[PDB]
């Protein structure tokens, strides 16, 4: 009953992961590989309407370094996310399998962050789960920014002190210290505030004192102190990220961090592509499509788009 709509288009592959649980699967149409992120109305009970705010912010982010969202399925007890599946894996374990990255590999790296995280801010919503389980590596080895825990709003290594405290913030703020906790896992392999005890973990970040080990340079050390301040008013902002002289170290350009897979601008070769499946002519499919209803007709369009980016 419940995986019957979904079968109609995908043919169901292996658990990746579970939290939800989520299943690589292929679209039928197109042969692309998706991730499908399945959620059980009853069990979500009182914290389903977050799931439906999640979406919608989601459907609202369409970026080069944000996990795309293809469809959604809603069924009797069911929720399906079909979402781009990024065969990379997490760059939680691609730090561990290299120990710790260089500062020229971090930067690489940091100036993705940096690009999807200026854009959440710039349509109007905040991440406040930024860690390396929350940022996977697709077929390119570029990095794509998701939210597994549903803390996007318009994990306590990561979290900053106010957050902790249940205090009031600003969630650009947080998001900026939590890249700043990103920042050194990256070049170092190891969390700047860390403990086996939670009350003396949390006693770490309120204090905001951290080894700097011997081989960070001194560009590293000063950009890890503008975004680690206890004082949230003190951190970095956002914009000040973009062109700061550590993340132009080697590039001389700011982060580009507007979005370039556009909501308007439609692909003539992939309405084509698409029209051939649809009894209908293609002024009609032109105008189904910019509904941008997340069904199947959605699905197939920005799968065949990434099919298109490939070739
Ligand atoms: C080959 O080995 C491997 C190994 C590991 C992963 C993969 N691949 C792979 N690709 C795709 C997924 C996926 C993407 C998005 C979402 C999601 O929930 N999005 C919602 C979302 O992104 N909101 C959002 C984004 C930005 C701003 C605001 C809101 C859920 C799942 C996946 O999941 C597996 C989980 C397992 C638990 N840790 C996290 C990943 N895995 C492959």
């Amino acid at each position: 009953m419940d995986y019957d709509e979904l079968l109609k288009y995908y043919e169901l592959h292996e658990t990746i992961g579970t939290g939800a649980k989520v299943k690589l699967a292929c679209h039928i149409l197109t042969g692309e590989m998706v991730a499908i992120k399945i959620m059980d109305k009853n069990t979500l009970g009182s914290d389903l309407p977050r799931i439906k705010t999640e979406i919608e912010a989601l459907k609202n982010l369409r970026h080069q370094h944000i996990c795309q969202l293809y469809h959604v399925l809603e069924t009797a007890n069911k929720i399906f996310m079909v979402l781009e599946y990024c065969p990379g894996g997490e760059l939680f374990d691609y730090i561990i399998s290299q120990d710790r990255l260089s500062e020229e590999e971090t930067r690489v790296v940091f100036r993705q962050i940096v690009s999807a995280v200026a854009y959440v801010h710039s349509q109007g919503y905040a991440h406040r789960d930024l860690k390396p389980e929350n940022l996977l590596f697709d077929e390119y080895h570029k990095l794509k920014l998701i939210d597994f825990g549903l803390c996007a709003k318009p994990s306590l290594a990561y979290a900053a002190p106010e957050l902790i405290q249940g205090k009031s913030y600003l969630g650009s703020e947080a998001d900026v210290w939590s890249m700043g906790i990103l920042l050194y896992v990256l070049m170092c392999g190891f969390l700047p505030f860390d403990d086996d005890n939670v009350m003396a973990l949390y006693k770490k970040i309120m204090r905001g004192k951290y080894d700097v080990p011997k081989w960070l340079s001194p560009s590293s050390i000063l950009l890890l102190q503008q975004m680690l301040q206890v004082d949230p008013k003190k951190r970095i902002s956002m914009k000040n990220l973009l062109n700061h002289p550590w993340i132009m170290q080697d590039y001389n350009y700011p982060v580009e961090w507007q979005s370039k897979n556009p909501f308007i601008h439609l692909d003539d070769d992939c309405v084509t592509e698409l029209s051939v499946h649809h009894r209908n002519n293609r002024q009609t499919m032109e105008d189904l499509i910019s509904l941008w209803q997340y069904d199947h007709l959605t699905a197939t369009y920005l799968l065949l788009l990434a099919k298109k980016a490939r070739g």
